[PDB]
């Protein structure tokens, strides 16, 4: 009597498949799901219950679209419509596996990477370290990571948060990549007192330089210029302290404090990332918006779906943010290619040396953030938040990468350090290999 509907598939966006149902027998039929990749993007598709309907992830936040309707005999079954993603399986599986690998090297106590292609914001990659297995036991996996961190965790970004500033100041017309400023070791900002992170009298750091070495004290000379007002608009038109509407279940959208609620020394802590919180997913859409010539695009996973008769309708695109102008995006990305930048006599050289690949124009900023102490309330003295973004490449932006460490002993290649450019290094310098992207004078980050 009851004429029951076949659950649809989920498939990469070259309709690789992630999920799919057999038939097999037991209440005697009984509908198999297969997970022929295994973890693969198993924070982002999820599992399925015992009743073949959605467990977690997309499988159940997605079920309605999946499961269909059962019939009945006249009421027609419904079949499941196939889920088509923006993730490209090869992209997801070298970006998986690269991330688990940088978890171990790094003794981080956990890795994620997000890879968003530069112009559309699709989302081609998601992964964390330790993903579980759903064709395995729930039950079984306690030790395992069963959710999305990229989108569910946020964290206090430090200075990749400084892509704000430098775009402020730009925007506003307020400086320029080769302007020599005098940036002392410290100052009384706010009512506090921000220092730079290695000891130094006034320095003739360029603004690029700034950027390029992430002195604190420069980025906060550099925001007065901007003022609150319109700093804490960029930050609004940046995307941050709201959902992206990726399309993923548990979703945080971060912390940002509203400008009529700022203390006396907000302004001193945020243009440097200190006193709110993204996700690696917000943090990733910043530098995307930079990548795409100042226009912000919100990043999506579900490219489609694909109907019983296989009829396929895309999913609507996001509307388009304008950020800065593209003249302003053009210029922060090459000042970004300073933070890349080797120097053998160290005058020149950036924060993430190791996160160039020779023959491309990265470009892309460190994060180095203080994590607060739960016992206390207060910061710890040496637990950090590591992140990187960069864009691939900045004369021609093709992909955003994003990746954050939670307090890593040493590099994510296992040298000694607590950097994440070799990790950016790793998944840009292969996805230029991979599509065969064919290969000027050295910035200057401090002056005489
Ligand atoms: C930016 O990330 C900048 N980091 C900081 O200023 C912060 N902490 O710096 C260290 C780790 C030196 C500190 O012990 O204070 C910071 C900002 S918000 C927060 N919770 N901590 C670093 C120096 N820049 S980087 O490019 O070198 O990463
Ligand atoms: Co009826
Ligand atoms: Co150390
Ligand atoms: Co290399």
């Amino acid at each position: 009597d009851v004429q029951p509907a076949a659950r649809g598939s989920i498939v990469d966006r070259n309709n690789d498949r992630l999920a799919f149902t057999i038939e097999a027998r037991a209440a005697e039929r009984q509908d198999l799901r297969q997970y022929p990749g295994g973890s693969l993007a198993a924070n982002v598709v999820g599992g399925i219950d015992w009743d073949g309907h959605g467990l977690l992830g997309l499988e159940d936040s997605l079920d309605a679209v999946l499961a269909g309707t059962d019939g009945s005999v006249r009421h027609k079954a419904v079949h499941g419509s196939t889920v088509v993603l923006t993730l490209d399986n090869d992209i997801q599986f070298y970006v998986q596996q690269q991330v688990q690998q940088a978890k171990n090297l790094s003794g981080a106590h956990n890795v994620s990477a997000v890879v968003l292609d530069a112009k559309t914001g699709e989302v081609l990659a998601m992964a964390n370290d330790n993903t579980f297995d759903p064709s395995q036991d729930i039950g079984r996996q306690g030790d395992k990571q069963l959710g999305n961190p990229a989108v569910s965790s946020p964290f206090e970004p430090g200075s990749v948060n400084k892509i704000v500033a430098a775009s402020a100041v730009i925007e506003h017309g307020l400086s320029s990549p080769d302007e020599v400023l005098q940036v002392p070791g410290s100052i009384q900002m706010g009512g506090v007192t921000v220092h730079d992170a290695w000891e130094h009298g006034v320095m003739p750091y360029t603004t690029t330089g700034v950027f390029g070495k992430s002195s604190n004290v420069g980025t906060l000379m550099l925001s007065q210029r901007v003022g609150p007002e319109r700093y804490y608009d960029m930050l609004r038109k940046f995307g941050l302290g709201q959902r992206t509407g990726v399309g993923l279940p548990g979703e945080s959208a971060g912390l940002v404090p509203p400008i009529d609620q700022w203390s006396g020394s907000t302004f001193a802590n945020l243009p440097i990332g200190q006193g709110l919180s993204m996700t690696l997913l917000q943090m990733t859409g910043m530098y995307q918006a930079i990548a795409n010539d100042g226009v912000r695009v919100p990043p999506r996973i579900i490219k489609a779906t694909v109907a019983p008769d296989g009829s396929r309708t895309e999913e609507p695109r996001p509307d388009d943010i304008r950020v800065v102008s593209a003249q302003t995006a053009q210029t922060v990305r090459q000042m970004l290619r300073a933070v890349v930048q080797r120097d053998p006599m160290g005058y020149q050289q950036g924060t993430g040396p190791t996160a160039g690949v020779p023959g491309y124009q990265m470009a892309g900023k460190t994060g180095t953030a203080q994590q607060i102490n739960p016992g206390c309330g207060c910061y710890f003295d040496d637990v950090y938040w590591i992140t990187f973004a960069g864009i691939a490449t900045a004369d021609n932006p093709r992909y955003v990468i994003g990746i954050m460490l939670d307090n890593p002993a040493r590099n994510s290649d296992g040298a000694p350090g607590h950097s994440a450019a070799p990790l950016f290094h790793n998944i840009a310098g292969w996805l230029m290999q991979r599509e065969n992207v064919p290969l000027g004078p050295p910035l200057v980050l401090q002056a005489t």
